[PDB]
């Protein structure tokens, strides 16, 4: 029931030096890269010749200039610009001068989820 | 023709602090994480409101204990174990004691390509 | 009592995108790079215009070929080579063929502490 | 003249998986972490039982809110805030409203060098 070296995961790394073989019941742990959020259990364990399932590193969201221009919005806090937001973090927008929240628009405050921000839309 | 913040790529990072806006003709550069190999041009450039296409970070290959056991092979160089190999790096195997390269088998020396190693197979 | 951007630390990174200003009572967190061990509290907090003290990323230890050759020792577990060990992890050595632990020698099992391994010594 | 595993350096990493032994004439390469600038030759080579000297990862500079407040300056470009600057990158300041560059002051444009920014000073 020994295991080989643990699997790489995107945007994360194991916290220890990889070995060529691991005894059953051995474990290793992952950490996601800085702006990535680790989803699930960080620890994998060797049992019956296989590692358990690694966690996922959930993607940050990047602000889009073109979407913001198109939707007539700007970041609310010019001194606190979350150009990259972690999964679970919120970004707050405002309508640009001379615009108002459209009907059916998402709230001006919106949450990053694995790369995706649902942007609000303002109308003149 | 200004651009917003540059896009994240898997397993790589930009080498400078991201800005909220970039003038046309501005550029930034990526670096892949250690065992990843950067494919293409590391530099992206802002033109006509869009960034050019970022490079790709090609995946390393991890040795599989179960595949090696199944194919009756071992690493040749026990003092030089490439448990993780970069894209473009080769790994050399040997047949286990009492086995020989099978017909149609890949060569004992084999090259990592973006996560995939084509393993040789030995028969008793 | 607002704070500016949080301080860089060696071999670690903050887990969120840095902002130009932070309100009092704001906090950010650090993570150390993979084989580094974070000593202390990962969180810093902004109070009275200053950040609290960041943690330290304690160094891994690298095995020395020259010291091992000089002290007539080898790693015990040739399939489980901790070429780099985390702070707090132990490395186990053996005497080479035809040698014995010297008097006053450190134990064959020894612990990495912030870059330093105290190696055992064997005599013919 | 064989070498052991290559040495860790602060804020950088080798680009290949470390091996337990290296033949003379072998080489490995370092990369610095994103906002660090690699000074010198990235490649180390094994000769006569020793690795050659690794490069240095030169530190980025972080803007100080307290120094800026004390010197009556602000960043010039509020849409292009280099909160962290690479070694060799310049940061441009302006005097705050109702102040002028002091005599003997450093230029408003100033260059980051391994963590240190020489800030300009303005007087009322």
């Amino acid at each position: 029931g020994k295991c080989g070296p643990p699997p790489p995961i995107d945007n994360g790394d194991i916290t220890s030096f990889p070995l060529s073989v691991y005894a059953p019941a051995s474990s290793v742990e992952y950490q996601c890269q800085n702006l990535y959020q680790l989803e699930g259990n960080k620890r994998i364990t060797c049992r019956n010749g296989q590692w358990s399932e690694p966690p996922k590193c959930l993607h940050p969201c990047v602000i889009s200039r073109e979407i913001m221009e198109n939707y007539n919005i700007a970041l609310r806090w010019t001194a606190k610009q979350k150009l990259y937001s972690r999964t679970g973090e919120s970004v707050e927008f405002v309508c640009k001068r001379g615009y108002r929240l459209s009907s059916r628009s998402h709230t001006l405050r919106t949450t990053c989820w694995d790369g995706k921000l649902e942007y609000p839309t303002c109308a003149k």
